[PDB]
């Protein structure tokens, strides 16, 4: 379907209470009453906007280009206070998964606005938050909710009342942000002076309680989650989850990593995250880029195209990565940089580069704003006039038509620490975009170089940002001067003579999910799709669009072939898990004693624990990895493996200089359990 790509769309993040209010019954409800604020002068009161209130500005976000509507959570938030005016108007702090927001709308909402977005071209996806329920003192249960949590509205527990359920953690509160295992079971903070109460994703009830939610959505519609805090929750979770999803319809995840850029301790678990979950990630490696050389002018060109090639070299889907110039948890672009001719540099970048663009509320009305919560105000107007509304709406247009922006190599053609010339290509389809971030000066680009086919190209922004029209002879583009603080964009499409893949999506899946294969020269009349050689029912051909059934074939990473008039395409990688997945502890219990760098991984006979590989790097379907040791010398981690399987697996230390001690002795063997969670436990063997 069109859901399991946005390669070619327009993501719009709206933070619904501050978007619209299309309905001001919701405001103040009964069941939550008193957290609403109608002089919008308490940051952290809920406003009022909702989801008919979205529903209603359809037209607007439509002529804007947006094809893609993430909205920020939807689920029913702590219904009082969390402390001084202080609410979960934002989304975040859901006390039942399985009910709408009162003050956003009712699932009836929830549908009427899928359906119509649906009906105007347009997807919707939802911002789930699995890592927590709500705020809560540890000692005082009277503060807030005390993290309750219901299902439909039936109580399941809080933090007070666990002892025989373990439906939360209980390891105490986040300290250091970046060690691994206090990030993941341990509370997330606030500032104000609460804690989050961390679910228990290794519970089983819980597990498939978040699941179950989840399934829900896409049942209602749904086409893709962003999936929050997922450095806060274990990866095999993710991993497992993504599976009953791509089960249900082959729809888009993409999950919120913050941070750990390249070079930092936990940007590699980051990368193979990406790399193995089937969730792809928003791009905070290149976010920090685009804030320091199009925002604070810290950082030049030349970083930014190191980072462009940096992320191309690590992410095995970097045209899936969602790329972001500000969002809800950082300042305003224009509060960082008020120039809106650099804004709108930023968003000529991200809607022309690899990857995704999402575009945060309100940015093409020009708000400023600090970080949270003055980063969240109230959409201000509608106007479709503004300079940004118009690039967006155009660049929109050319990424839904040009296949290089969806699926294109990325090529530096000039730089300088000012300007960025590069060049997207998809076999013949190509774009050349120039980006001069200097409001104050002209350059004289000489020396240029194109894929560009032969002939006169007019900038296809009209000249709105002070682009220009150049001339191509032989691969070379005539010397011309790009105009201060200009983004110009040249490009040249054409239709396919041969089978051309731009995406398979999802990238992950069990035999009989549906995948969809994106791309150009299919033709009209159905061809093959192979899968490793292996041919897979075809449930619908179109030239530029393919749905199949993952076959019935062995488990691992394999290529997908188009042949169209007896001509093959080019290979595009999916992984084929073995069969429906299961969440599981696995403890080795006991290992040989490590030094300061040294960690150990899991490996076994199956592709989800990486067919005995010892290598670690950004790989798919590699060794396991790395476990933890909060109670060394017990190491333990949480894996996604095949559901009710006999496996067999060992453990080996990788120590800090790289080399590998494996266990000894004979291969563990056990049983994975058949529901979303279980564990397994044995002793290191020496
Ligand atoms: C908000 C965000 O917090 C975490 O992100 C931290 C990250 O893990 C750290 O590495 C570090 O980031 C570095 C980064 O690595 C560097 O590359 C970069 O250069 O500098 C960064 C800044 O030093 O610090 C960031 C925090 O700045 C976390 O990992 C993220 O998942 C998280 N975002 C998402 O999670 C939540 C929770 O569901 C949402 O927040 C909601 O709940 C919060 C808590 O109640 C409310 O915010 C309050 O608490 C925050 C955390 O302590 C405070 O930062 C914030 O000021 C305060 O208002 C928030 O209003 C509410 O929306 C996020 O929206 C969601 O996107
Ligand atoms: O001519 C091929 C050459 O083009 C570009 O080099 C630019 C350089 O980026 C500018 O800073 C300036 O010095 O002009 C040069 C062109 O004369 C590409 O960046 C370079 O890779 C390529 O070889
Ligand atoms: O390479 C496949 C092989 O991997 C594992 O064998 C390990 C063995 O466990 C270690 O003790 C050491 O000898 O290195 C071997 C890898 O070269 C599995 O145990 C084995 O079943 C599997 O065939
Ligand atoms: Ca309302
Ligand atoms: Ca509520
Ligand atoms: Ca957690």
């Amino acid at each position: 379907s069109s859901s399991a790509s946005v390669k070619g769309d327009v993501i719009y993040q709206i933070i619904i209470d501050r978007f619209y209010d299309g309905d001001t019954t919701n405001n103040n409800p009964a069941k939550s009453y008193g957290l609403y604020d109608p002089t919008k002068s308490k940051w952290k009161m809920y406003w009022g906007g909702d989801l008919e209130g979205v529903r209603q500005k359809l037209p607007y976000l439509k002529q804007l280009g947006v094809t893609t509507i993430w909205l920020s959570p939807v689920l029913d938030n702590l219904d009082t206070l969390a402390g001084t005016d202080n609410t979960g108007y934002h989304g975040y702090w859901t006390r039942d998964f399985k009910q709408i927001e009162e003050h956003f709308g009712n699932w009836t909402t929830f549908d009427t606005l899928v359906n119509d977005a649906h009906q105007n071209g347009i997807k919707v996806i939802v911002d789930f938050v699995p890592n927590h329920s709500t705020p809560f003192k540890a000692n005082d249960s009277t503060f807030a909710e005390g993290g309750a949590l219901y299902n439909n509205g039936t109580y399941m527990g809080n933090y007070f009342d666990d002892a025989t359920k373990g439906y939360f953690h209980h390891n105490g509160d986040i300290s250091n942000w970046d060690d691994r295992y206090e990030a993941q079971w341990k509370n997330f903070t606030d500032p104000a002076g609460f804690s989050l109460a961390d679910l228990s994703q290794e519970n089983g009830t819980i597990a498939q309680y978040l699941t179950d939610a989840a399934v829900q959505l896409v049942a209602h519609g749904a086409d893709g989650l962003r999936i929050d805090a997922v450095k806060h929750f274990n990866s095999g979770f993710s991993k497992s989850l993504a599976d009953k999803l791509y089960q249900k319809k082959d729809i888009f995840l993409v999950g919120e990593w913050y941070g750990d850029d390249p070079g930092t301790a936990n940007h590699l678990e980051k990368v193979r995250y990406a790399n193995n979950s089937g969730v792809n990630v928003l791009d905070f490696d290149l976010n920090t880029v685009i804030r320091n050389v199009f925002g604070t002018f810290t950082q030049t060109m030349y970083d930014l195209n190191n980072m462009v090639n940096q992320t191309g070299n690590e992410y095995k889907y970097k045209e899936n990565l969602i790329t972001f110039i500000d969002n809800h948890d950082m300042s305003r672009f224009l509060s960082v940089n008020s120039n809106k001719a650099n804004l709108h540099q930023a968003l000529a970048f991200i809607l022309t580069s690899r990857g995704t663009p999402s575009i945060y509320y309100g940015t093409e009305q020009y708000m400023a704003g600090g970080n949270d919560p003055y980063n969240r105000g109230m959409m201000p107007a509608f106007d479709t006039t503004t300079t940004a509304f118009k690039e967006v709406s155009t660049l929109a247009g050319l990424r839904r038509n040009n296949a290089a922006i969806q699926y294109g190599t990325t090529t530096q053609r000039w730089i300088n620490n000012d300007v960025y010339i590069y060049e997207r290509k998809f076999f013949n389809d190509v774009v050349l975009v120039a980006i001069n971030r200097n409001t104050q000066s002209s350059y004289s680009i000489s020396g240029l170089q194109t894929a560009l086919p032969n002939g006169s190209y007019a900038d296809y922004l009209s000249g709105l940002l002070g682009g220009n029209g150049i001339s191509v002879s032989n691969g070379s583009v005539a010397s011309f001067t790009l105009a201060p603080g200009a983004v110009s964009v040249w490009q040249y499409s054409t239709s396919a003579s041969a089978p051309q893949i731009g995406s398979v999506a999802p990238n992950m899946g069990i035999p009989g999910n549906v995948v969809t294969i994106d791309g150009k020269g299919f033709g009209t009349t159905q061809g093959t799709v192979t899968f490793g050689g292996v041919t897979a029912t075809v449930k619908s051909w179109t030239s530029n669009r393919i749905e199949v059934y993952v076959p019935n074939m062995a488990a691992g990473l394999t290529d997908v072939k188009v042949t169209a008039g007896g001509v093959s395409s080019n290979l595009y990688s999916y992984n084929i898990l073995s069969g429906t997945q299961t969440s599981v502890v696995f403890t080795v219990k006991s290992a040989p004693p490590t030094n300061l760098g040294d960690k150990i991984y899991l490996t076994g006979n199956i592709p989800e624990l990486g067919n005995w590989s010892t290598d670690t790097s950004g790989a798919v379907n590699n060794a396991q990895g790395p476990l933890l040791a909060p109670n060394y010398p017990d190491w333990f981690y949480v894996f996604s493996v095949p559901a009710g399987k006999t496996i067999q697996f060992k453990f080996f230390i990788k120590r800090a200089d790289g080399t590998i001690q494996w266990e000894n002795g004979s291969n563990h063997v056990a049983t994975t359990p058949t529901g979303a969670t279980g564990n397994i436990t044995v002793t290191w063997q020496n």
